[PDB]
């Protein structure tokens, strides 16, 4: 048995979304990412309100991909005036990540989890910044953790 994730009861989990295999390997290398101007102050709001209390973890998925490719956990708020064009497409301010799983896992292995927070449609339907309810995620990270 594995009940690591079925045990903790602080956290919040965002799925990310994004349309640029080069934003990923930028966000990997530098541990840094971005959303929308609407998606980085739902992260933020929930960052500063979790108070250190515990994680908030980032599902990464390119849109079209057919897979997630990994986990990371925010590590900072919302710096909202940075340097312009950092990214593929030229998205205002940055905050700090720490990417702790780098892994494809199949749509296919995740799309019976849905969400009951969004129209009981499959986790793998979301879109950017997409919240998970939390008994939601347990599931999704004992998945994505057991891929192989
Ligand atoms: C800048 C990183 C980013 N952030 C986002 O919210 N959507 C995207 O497609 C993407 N590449
Ligand atoms: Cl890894
Ligand atoms: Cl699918």
């Amino acid at each position: 048995e594995n009940l690591y994730f079925q045990h903790m009861k602080h956290g919040r989990v965002f799925i990310i979304k994004s349309y640029s295999e080069d934003d990923i390997h930028r966000s990997i290398k530098y541990n840094i990412w971005c959303s929308t101007e609407h998606g980085n102050k739902r992260l933020d709001a929930a960052y500063r309100s979790m108070n250190g209390k515990g994680p908030v973890y980032l599902l990464f998925s390119v849109n079209g991909s057919g897979h997630f490719c990994g986990v990371a956990e925010m590590k900072s708020a919302v710096d909202y005036n940075t340097c312009a064009g950092v990214w593929s497409q030229d998205w205002k301010g940055r905050f700090d990540v720490r990417w702790i799983f780098v892994k494809d896992v199949p749509n296919s292995q995740l799309r019976h989890i849905r969400l009951e927070n969004n129209e009981n449609k499959p986790v793998t339907n979301s879109r950017d910044t997409q919240e998970v309810p939390l008994e939601k995620a347990k599931q999704v990270l004992k998945i994505i953790a057991s891929y192989k």
